[PDB]
């Protein structure tokens, strides 16, 4: 089978200091639960996506409850059927991206110190009025699941090879510079849907989340209630104000961080600039495997 060929083409163990329940770091209890859940899925008829990394993501998502995790998996499979996710990399074509990239900037640029692909989202700059001139929110969400499928199929394997260990997760940087109460309400619908797709259909894919240029009240609230979030979440999520450069550089090598966020990585304006760039390990022949090089989101 070619799923066998694929998972053998990149490192499959997480580093030993990763949170427990991750691949390669399983205690006796968890080990039993994993094949127990697998058996049920096999019995239920599933053939696809029954690998350790996948099943453990759902397991870690339901505190290792084998039954709730089966529900989660089944629902996701149903969604993949209805939504058409298994074929989205062929069917969907976001050809309007060049026109609307400035309106809502979203790009993947290199990796962080743990080998995770970095996702940049400049939400603060969002201008939906201009965007809705050319696209719909239905189309914005397809592009989200398209990018997501790109990460799973092409970005994460390449990142795994480039780092020497399994990379299951992305590192998200969300820039609020420019956000207002007006525009906040205007993107709530999209963010809420994206959040639902993320948690329910792509569990445990979020590894680091940085919000930068947060407004004072938002920044403050997090600071005050920090002592009451569980320590696993408090190590994944960072809400930062206007001085985030040193915080980003602890997580992303300066050579991989865009100059505009305080690093050295540059992108030629000849290729459409950073808003249209997709640079990383997934574009390097040394780290591309039997999956082949990933697609590009648009024609040009
Ligand atoms: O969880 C993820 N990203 C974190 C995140 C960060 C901001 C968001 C969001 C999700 O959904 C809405 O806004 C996430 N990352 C990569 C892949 Br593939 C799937 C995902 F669900």
């Amino acid at each position: 089978q070619q799923e066998k060929e694929f998972l053998e083409s990149y490192p499959q163990n997480c580093p030993p200091d990763a949170l427990p329940g991750t691949p390669g770091n399983l205690d006796s209890a968890q080990e039993k639960a994993l094949a127990e859940l697998r058996k049920l899925l096999e019995d239920a008829g599933f053939i696809e996506r029954l690998d350790d990394s996948t099943l453990l993501r759902f397991l870690r998502a339901r505190k290792f409850d084998v039954q709730l995790a089966k529900e989660m998996f089944e629902n996701c499979e149903k969604w993949r059927k209805d939504y058409g996710t298994d074929t989205i990399l062929q069917d969907f074509h976001y050809d309007e991206k060049p026109l609307i990239a400035k309106f809502y900037p979203q790009y993947y640029h290199k990796t962080d110190k743990d080998g995770r692909p970095v996702y940049f989202e400049e939400l603060g700059a969002v201008n939906l009025h201009e965007m809705n001139k050319v696209t719909s929110e239905e189309r914005m969400l397809k592009n989200l699941v398209w990018e997501y499928e790109s990460v799973v199929q092409y970005r994460l394997p390449a990142c795994s090879r480039a780092a020497g260990h399994l990379v299951e997760t992305s590192c998200t940087i969300m820039d609020l510079k420019g956000i207002s109460i007006s525009s906040a309400y205007s993107v709530m619908s999209y963010v809420r849907e994206a959040s639902y797709i993320s948690q329910n259909y792509y569990p445990e894919r979020m590894g680091k989340f940085y919000i930068i240029n947060a407004p004072f009240g938002f920044s403050t609230a997090f600071r005050l209630f920090k002592p009451f979030l569980d320590p696993v979440t408090v190590s994944k999520i960072f809400i930062l104000g206007s001085s985030y450069q040193k915080e980003l550089l602890k997580q992303i090598p300066a050579e991989n961080l865009p100059v505009k966020f305080g690093g050295k990585s540059e992108v030629d304006e000849s290729k459409g600039g950073l808003y249209l760039s997709d640079i990383g390990p997934w574009r390097d022949p040394k780290y591309i495997g039997p999956e082949g090089e990933a697609p590009e989101a648009f024609s040009m």
